[PDB]
């Protein structure tokens, strides 16, 4: 069984593996640099290694120590976004099992694909700049040099030295704060990483940030003009965490704090280990996007215990997640409410899919990453096609306490390991021993390889959907001389859920005609709601049939936080009304040098410039 990490020019797993991290470095705000010492403890998986090979991509190295001494070392011509491959000559040959500490000097680049420096004035405070990193998928190696690929789990430690108001956080425990020996106008944060885990978890930030507790085992991190609203937004946490020990067995990482990003964090959320990242375009209010944490909070099993070998296999990490996600919020709101976010998560692999086509590659489950940018390829569909087929199995295989049963076995199995689909198959077929004949009726090669939607769509409950799907076909097919019947009271028994839904489903069927869109916004003003995700889809509605009003709130939605979520598509809407066009291409090529480096990317690729 032949697997290699197709997105890593580092040394495998095979021949090396790092078992350590410890980095000490500096933040340099003035040159948006982050400066020190990688010390790599690195076990060789064979007789007779002399040298070892490491991803690196834009950092400037100063040198490298072995025993005291300087090595050799070679850096590689870079090879686009995978970057350039460092070569170490060991100075004494190691035999298999054999350790050693490699000390690496280095320094990033300003434009590292891992970071974002922030000015004083893009932050809530005015007066101080803010530093916070993103690796997943492989930007760790725009950070440090390592063995870029999940198929390897270090443990770390660090220590890093800041200007002394701000404070350092990472994806680890700290471990206490000290005045820096070497320049006192700065702290050094000291952090412990004591569960194995995949450089792509390696993160950290740096700001002006307070904390406030919201249970046993968490705190809230943020600028202070946030604390008070994500205290409130992120109560549910701790109940959440309760509800994910029961399914997926022990918490094992110690605190689960939240840190809310400014407003250009690309994701939703990232599952760093004891600090999860979030975007705060969650802060609706009325805690209705609390979903995200349910996600991030499962990670905690699936993907940072058991994590994907190479990102080929990415749907292990997204489908189980979201699988298990999708429990917690049915715990907590009960199964009806379960089986519409599942109904939901369908609609949005129909438009995946509709969006690439149906025989693209990068709608398979399992996609080949080899020469593509794992960004490039990133979608919603290795989380909703690989839900679908969890959810499938579900059901084949008899209903959710048994597959529950099976999860929790899988993640006791594979717990602190890297594994790829097989592996999964294989211990789904030891565990469902007893029902083999239902999991040959599957068909894996469809479910698995195969481009487009699933050979199968699993069985919903319709009760919550039904309202969305009703009231979204009244507009549809409604004519002029029917818009008089629609009034605000069409709205009164819906959930913020199921007005989000009924946009989603009146967004499939988009254009509508524009005297649609101005009624709706008549009788429903929808340009009054703040919930990001609600807006994000009325917006993308009153662009996609031509509402010239909507042009600057778009505009202003697209620019003033930068979730790609919503930026990419806003951004790409905007530059396909031929009235916004000139103006959506302008205002990215102002804002270009102040966006995330990742999203920049995509959305210059999306509107195709530069
Ligand atoms: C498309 C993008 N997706 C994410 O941010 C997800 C990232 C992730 O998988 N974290 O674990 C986290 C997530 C999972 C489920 C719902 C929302 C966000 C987004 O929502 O902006
Ligand atoms: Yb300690
Ligand atoms: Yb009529
Ligand atoms: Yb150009
Ligand atoms: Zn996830």
């Amino acid at each position: 069984p032949e697997i290699v990490d197709t997105c890593s020019l580092a040394s495998p797993a095979s021949v090396c593996r790092t078992k350590h991290l410890h980095l000490r470095c500096s933040v340099d705000f003035t040159r948006r640099t982050l400066t020190g010492t990688a010390a790599l403890t690195v076990q060789s998986q064979e007789d007779n290694l002399r040298s070892l090979v490491l991803d690196t991509k834009d950092l400037t190295i100063e040198k490298v120590v072995i025993n005291g001494q300087e090595v050799k070392y070679a850096l590689g011509e870079r090879q686009s976004y995978k970057g350039s491959p460092m070569e170490i000559s060991l100075p004494i040959a190691l035999s298999k099992n054999q350790e050693i500490v490699i000390e690496i000097s280095f320094e990033t680049s300003p434009k590292s694909s891992a970071l974002q420096w922030l000015t004083p004035e893009q932050t809530s405070g005015k007066e101080h700049p803010y530093l916070f990193s993103q690796c997943q998928a492989i930007h760790c190696r725009a950070i440090l040099p390592c063995q870029d690929t999940p198929s390897v789990k270090l443990t770390y430690t660090a220590e890093v030295s800041v200007p002394k108001e701000l404070v350092a956080l990472m994806s680890a425990i700290r471990d206490g704060e000290t005045p820096d020996p070497e320049d006192p106008s700065r702290k050094i944060y000291k952090f412990i990483q004591k569960v194995p885990i995949p450089c792509y978890l390696i993160a950290l930030v740096v700001g002006a940030l307070e904390s406030r507790q919201i249970g046993p085992r968490t705190l809230v991190w943020s600028e202070k003009e946030q604390v008070e609203k994500s205290a409130y937004e992120f109560s549910e946490t701790e109940s959440m965490l309760k509800i994910a020990e029961d399914l997926g067995g022990p918490y094992v990482w110690g605190q689960y704090d939240l840190l809310v990003l400014p407003p250009s964090f690309p994701y939703g959320g990232m599952e760093n280990p004891c600090l999860t990242f979030v975007t705060p375009t969650l802060l609706a209010g009325d805690k209705s996007l609390s979903n995200v944490i349910a996600h991030e909070i499962s990670h905690s099993w699936t993907g940072n215990l058991v994590t994907n070998k190479t990102w080929d296999h990415f749907w292990l990490n997204e489908g189980h997640t979201v699988y298990l996600e999708r429990h917690i919020c049915g715990r907590l709101f009960g199964e009806k409410f379960r089986h519409f976010n599942a109904l939901g998560g369908w609609g949005e692999l129909q438009n995946s899919v509709k969006t690439f086509g149906e025989t693209h590659p990068f709608t398979k489950l399992v996609v080949d990453l080899t020469d593509i940018d794992p960004d490039v390829a990133y979608s919603s569909v290795p989380y909703e096609k690989g839900f679908a087929l969890l959810f499938y199995l579900e059901q084949l295989l008899g209903g959710p306490e048994i597959f529950l049963g099976f999860l929790k076995a899988y993640v006791e199995k594979f717990s602190y390991k890297s594994i790829t689909t097989d592996d999964w198959k294989d211990f789904l077929y030891s565990y469902f021993k007893d029902k083999v004949d239902v999991l040959n009726q599957v068909d894996w090669n469809a479910w698995l390889y195969s481009p487009g939607l699933p050979p199968i769509k699993p069985n919903y409950d319709m009760t919550l959907t039904n309202a969305c799907i009703a009231l979204s076909q009244r507009w549809i097919t409604a004519k002029e001389d029917d818009l008089n019947s629609f009034n605000a009271t069409d709205l009164k028994d819906l959930s913020s859920h199921q007005l989000n839904e009924f946009l989603a489903q009146t967004l499939q069927r988009a254009p509508l005609p524009l005297g649609h869109i101005k009624r709706m916004q008549e009788v429903y003003n929808f340009n009054a709601i703040n919930n990001s995700e609600i807006r994000f889809r009325w917006l993308r509605l009153c662009i996609q049939s031509k509402w010239e009003d909507a042009i600057p709130l778009a505009l202003k939605m697209a620019t003033e936080q930068g979730r790609m979520k919503f930026t990419r598509p806003l951004f790409k809407d905007l530059a396909a009304f031929d009235k916004s066009h000139d103006q959506a291409v302008r205002t990215y090529q102002e804002h270009k040098a102040s966006m995330h480096p990742v999203t920049a990317m995509l959305v210059g690729k999306d509107l195709k410039v530069d």
